[PDB]
């Protein structure tokens, strides 16, 4: 009859409806976490893993942002994989280095990526549900958080459907 | 140029398609937080707030339940509401106390529930979504967290239909 209170966290998740191509299909291009360079194209340069094994949990990716607007320099995002399903379409990450626009603002930055089949005998199509949290920190407000977060996922929501050639459309963003 | 390794967590996330409800009718038992009693009422007999505003952020709920059999003693749960957004019906929160069979066993056991519509032209429903994280920790693994979790969350969907009067037949978990 005891308890421990601790902080409460910013964040947010979102989900779309993905018509017109397989949850394989999604996944070998959003699951290739060392490689978000195939996948972000509109915003990555280049991605490569600097510690464990490439798509194992625990290991880190390093990779180049383009720069966010003229003048500015390229950037950079340490993320740690730390945990994957890869079977079960789903995976978490958070940032721990780099000077990436916007997101290194964050604390403790942490991501979840779960992809879901709707029921074949509805007629399918993929769930993609991403969500983030972050821990409240004086320099910051979550409602900036939002607004680093979420043109971001809809930038790689588009960049999805360019890599799996299949029209912008495709994609539709669930009513929460 | 530099990063810090963190830790890896364990978990999984599920997701159920629900017909014949709306996200309102869903969220009403959902989102009442403090009295998941009204939801997941064959396995929590009773639950109030006793830190904070009821179902507001930072709360603590106080929750018990049945005995696992006879002559078992009846278990509590404390956890805490460490996000909420109910315009976006969705939150998260940690166990932070407690004896709860199994569950108590867990090292920072996290979950996050959301809650989205599917488009009225594809026939509306309900995409429920709700995941779990514990610590990696010496007593368990996390195939044991699953045999924990999981079982649960299915009796908890169950409950779900009842309070709505729906029939068991309306969820359908996707991937099974
Ligand atoms: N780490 C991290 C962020 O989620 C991220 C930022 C830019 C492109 C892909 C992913
Ligand atoms: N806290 C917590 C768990 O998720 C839980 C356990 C039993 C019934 C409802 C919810």
């Amino acid at each position: 009859e005891q308890f421990q209170l601790r902080g409460v966290l910013w964040g947010k998740a979102y989900s779309w409806k993905i018509t017109g191509t397989t949850i394989d299909k999604v996944w070998s291009i959003v699951g290739d976490y060392v490689r978000v360079d195939n996948w972000v194209s509109s915003v990555v340069k280049s991605s490569h893993v600097v510690s464990g094994e490439a798509n194992q949990t625990g290991c880190v990716r390093r990779f180049v942002c383009y720069p966010a607007s003229e003048g500015e320099s390229e950037t950079v995002d340490y993320s740690e994989l730390i945990h994957m399903n890869a079977a079960a379409h789903q995976y978490m990450y958070m940032i721990v280095g780099g000077n990436i626009t916007g997101f290194s603002l964050m604390k403790n930055y942490v991501s979840n990526i779960s992809l879901s089949s709707l029921p074949e005998e509805d007629g399918g199509g993929v769930i993609f549900y991403w969500s983030f949290t972050a821990e409240p920190a004086s320099n910051l407000t979550e409602q900036k958080c939002i607004e680093i977060v979420f043109p971001l996922y809809t930038t790689a929501l588009k960049d999805l459907c360019t890599h799996l050639s299949i029209p912008e459309s495709s994609v539709t963003l669930l009513d929460d």
